[PDB]
RNA sequence: CCCGAACGGAAACAUCUUAGUAGGGGGAGGAAAAGAAAUCAAUUGAGAUCCCCUGAGUAGGGGCGACCGAAAGGGGGACAGC
RNA sequence: GAGGUAGAGUACCAUCCCCUGGUUUGGGGGUGGGAAGUUAGGGGACACGUGCCUCUAAGGCUAAAUAUGUCCCGAGACCGAU
RNA sequence: CCUUUCGUCUUGAAACACGGGCCGGGGAGUUCACAUCAGUGGCGAGCUUAAGGAGAUUAUCUCCGAAGGCAUAGGGAAACCAAGUGCCCGCAGCCUAGUUUCUAGGCGAGGGGCAGGGUCUGUCAGGGCCUGAAGCCACUGAUGUGAGGCUAGAAACCGGGCG
RNA sequence: ACCUCGGACUAGGGGCAAAAGACCAAUCUAGCCCGGUGAUAGCUAGUUCCCCCCGAAAUGCGUCCUAGCGCAGCCUCCCUAAAGGCAGCUCGCGGGGUAGAGUGACAGAUCGGGGGCUCCAGGCGCCUGGGGCUUCCGGUCUAACUCCGAACCCACGAGCGCCGAAGAAGGGGGGAGUGGGUCACUCGGCGUAAGGUUGGGUGGCAAAAGGGGAACAACCCAGACCUGGGUUAAGGCCCCA
RNA sequence: UACGGGGGCUAAAUCCUGCCACUGGUGGUUGGUUAAAUCCGGGUUCAACCGGGCGAAGCCCCACCGAAGGCCGGGGGUACCCUCUUAAGGUAGCCAAAUGCCUUGCCGGGUAAGUUCCGGCGCGCAUGAAUGGAUCAACGCGGUCCCUACUGUCC
RNA sequence: CCGCAGCCUGGCGUUGUCCCUCGGGCGUUUAUGCGUAGAGUAGGUGGGAGGGGUCGAACCUGUCCUUUCGGGGGCAGGGGACCCGAAAGUGAAACACCACCCAUGGACGCUCGAGGGACUAACCUCUCGAAAGAGAGGAACAACGUCAGGUGGGCGGUUCGGCUGGGGCGGCACUCCCGCGAAAAGAUAACACGGGAGCCCAAAGGUCGGCUCAGGCGGUACAGAACGCCGCCGUAGAGCGCAAGGGCAAAAGCCGGCCUGACGUGACCCUUCCAAGUACGGGGUCACGACGCGAAAGCGGGGCCUAGCGAACGCUCGUGCCCCCACACGUGGGGGCCGGGCAUGACAGAAAAGUUACCCCGGGGAUAACAGGGUCGUCGCGGGCGAGAGCUCACAUCGACCCCGCGGUUUGCUACAUCGAUGUCGGCUCUUCCCACCCUGGAGGUGCAGCUGCCUCCAAGGGUAGGGCUGCCCGCCCGUUAAAGGGGAG
RNA sequence: UGCCCACCCGGUCAUAGUGAGCGGGUAACACCCGGACUCGUUUCGAACCCGGAAGUUAAGCCGCUCACGUCAGAGGGGCCGUGGGAUCCGAGAGGGCCCGCAGCCUCUCUGAGCUGGGAUGG
């Protein structure tokens, strides 16, 4: 697909339909320390198997794309529903 | 007091649990252990330890799965401290 | 009033391992470092700082209150010779 | 005169399926704890004493002992907030005169339907939950769950010894 | 590389094996005994007093699921609740594309003739044969065609009819088994077929004795409180009888 | 204490498993490099120091020598053609082998008949010379086939 | 799927002393600086108009080093005492003193490397020695401990999907959608049939406006059946993204204009999933708010409608706050909501390869193999009919294409019975049955001179061998005989 | 008066349609006049938009006739189902019969526009 770089939508600290910046998804660092993390060494600490199952097979071909769009009369940043496409392309 | 199991359970099973039990080794006594806080808790309080009833399946842990699982305080027993 | 004493590879720290709810927070050990020590230290749920509160280890030793039937008295909605 | 042999598995299969010589004796849904219900009783905005102590003819018994737990308010994670009333239909019973024999009408507990209120959430409608004042205890009972778990039945694996 | 005797050593996930997974005490794809341990069984067999009342399913969805379970439906028992409830029919009023029928009403399938137009081959401008196009006339089929279209089945209202305060629409609560069905008839599909399989509806049977069909789960008659009398059903009536 | 210690295939024995591309040497050269000694110039009041021409042998190069070391494939196409290692591409043998489908290739042996076996010829789908192919002396309670003698195995 | 031994490498400790070249540093020792304008070395910021001054300066004269030989910096004597300005320039001034930074070199005690070397005193190896102790070689290595990484069926635990007319192979009927199945309510099975999806579209989306298609006819240069143009007809025969079904004409089709509603938040409802429970997903109807289109009504939370998709847990993103302790407070760091993404196609979500013929266990006739029953595609046989050949003539005999029947001899399916056993091929012996008659008996026809033939019908009483090859059956063949029939009886 | 006759606004959505022929208009309705302004023609006043308005029943509109399409009525012909039941027939396929219902096609003939709300014309 092919999506203009501002789309004009409803901004709600605007609370009108403003002009946006509109840019892919992207998944943050790791972040290391987190409390679902901590427990993973704890758990992985000791001797015996693999303690956590672990995917191996894919089945689907893609993933779900994502439009992140941000308020720019007010900083505001919007998150959209995924949707499956084979490469969401930015261009205007 | 050291060493240290599998069986099963999770309707599979590997983390986990079954479990510091079964069992090994050492060493006593008629009881042993422990025993005088680097204890708690929290509006500035209590006052060794032990066991009994509660606190309580609460707190908290774990493919958050089966399950595991306190303490503090209160109520009893005898309450000895050098 | 003045002066003095008050326990080291011990606390504590990093790491690996063990277990217990102890979890970024517990205790034990191995490994490496490693203090202060009275004008000392520790502790008061992640870390650090600040104040406030309470204790003083790294040596002892300890009456009773409970664990049990190899045994001895007693009792029993325990059976009558497969 | 009419009549396939017991039990079980089983769509039927029982009669070519299994287990069945005879007799006698033995022999299999129990125990606890929790949860929940029923039935039963005691008390009641409380209930309930445990563990435990004292006295006693001594495990019986009597008194004492709320320790505690459940209910007595819910929402949400929290900071917190935090109700119990108001309309109507209408059973039994009652009252009214007829009782002609009675929905003829009222009163109407209970109950039902619209409400309302508290709460979080949503910017309002809304949406989720709670709220119309009764539970606790004890016995027996039943079922679920956990313990060998109706009875009996395996290859397995492990520890420690003995060849 | 003979054979054998007495002594001695090698221990089980080990020992030995001129090695067959052989032997190691009759126990060897991992020895024995004792303890974990009353291990694990979604499997298999048994489960014991009487009377009486009531009284099923073999289906759907989900499941590393089809030898079990969860949620349903189907049962029993209890309490509350207080006038309606509806397994049938009739009327009224709606829904339908199936049986059938049609193909010039689409979609396709498919047989022939006639007329005209066009091209080619042959023969003497003509004729014949063949090729393409059109028109007219005729016929043959459709689970995946429907211009039409029943019986029929269903919704709702009213009516009829039946049950109902002796025995009660709704609500709540305790306890289950049931998830392998089969056959007969009837309308399908698959397959020629099948006491085959797989669907819709009904009926038994399962759990239904009694009478007939010779015996018999299911075929017909017909639902066993008991004794007795009588009349009858499906069937039968020469003898067995 | 390596003619050893341990580990792996095998089972005795016998026989089959044209080319100078590189090096070495020899011979030579248009041509390039090449030490010591010597000449010239700058520079130094002379010496130390910088560049220019001559510079032997060897090396750079070519050809030959394989009873000099030694080497001597595969693929495409139809035993042969062709690029490269590096020059060519291993002759030869074996075979109805366990290899051959037409099958019981055909024929002979052996019997009344032989789907068994053996041997011979040659159509090699698809042998092509190494942990392979061929090979039987002795040996075997090994397996198959045939003959004699034998004989109640049979009729 | 993995886990643990062992192995290799490296780090840390047992780990000592001299070094040695270089590159790093640690705390120190010191000393070295011109884009232009200007008395002139302003390298860049500070306190600082005072700093030096028998608490020793200006002046010039040389020895000396260096540099962009610009020029400054260090030497005592000759000289016994003087210069910079708060004054002139510089986007930034004082060689007025003392500080910080960049930058060049050497050295001091310590550390690390590229490393290298050496020694012995650790320690190791061996010997002597009763012990004590001594000697010989390697060496701060090795070896051990510990940690990490690589390898690691050497050893340990495990799984090895599901559906299935036995199982495996086969395929997915295992996720969702169209029609048919399917029988005019709904629902309704098949490893039934014919098919699709795991997307694509910033325009293929919203709205407004305009035009009407496929196709055919007549006339015009190139001109053509079909490029364009002018007229006539054309009820969909086109087109609408993707399969099918349906729907559609001033439109949902085609062409332009403007847009981003393919909207945020909170809802109810349909299908999923009938009656009669339920995850997703899709879809519909809304309110609040703002948008966009059009004059407007109004229409727009995607595609004309029916397929285009993913729980927990954990991770990440946005959101405004909330919470972080047995004392409070501060900072950091964490935790929660609410929604979004990261996947599981075995698609209602375990992390998962083969053999066991050395197997084992509890079962299974809910189920394979031999053996009954049903059936008859095949098999054998029969009959109908009759193209054809036989000299003529269909039926003496052969009968093609077709059609209708029988048997349950093999062979195909069926799983009703048997899995706590109905012991499996052949053959031997032995008994019996049947007739679709091989011979023997009777009768007949004949393309029957006679024999030999060929064929039909009746007839099951009797007989129907012996050998070779092959285990058989089957099959080939030998020599006789009347021939050397075929089948049943678990 | 009137009512229907067209018109504007409709409902029914073909019995109301299509095609041809003819008839009707001095109002109504169109045809028709012209574009400077409004607006507008990816050329044009074609069309649309505006300003109009001579002529005119030829279009259209309207009525009528005839054809076809199409709804019904009747006739002829075509074709033929289904519920309910039986130890009825038939081996089966199938069929009859008693109890209840039908419809389908195709030719012939006969009809074939209805109606609400308002300003012109008779």
């Amino acid at each position: 697909m092919k999506v203009p770089k501002v789309i004009k939508t409803y901004c709600p600290k605007c609370k009108t339909h403003t002009e946006h910046s509109v840019s892919l998804y992207k998944g943050g660092k790791r972040r290391s320390l987190a409390e679902g993390q901590r427990r993973y060494e704890r758990k992985n600490v000791g001797y015996g198997s693999k303690r956590k199952p672990e995917q191996k097979r894919f089945a689907k071909t893609t993933k779900k794309q994502t439009l992140v769009l941000k308020c720019q009369k007010c900083s505001y940043t919007i998150v959209k529903e995924g949707m499956r496409l084979k490469k969401l392309e930015l261009v205007e």
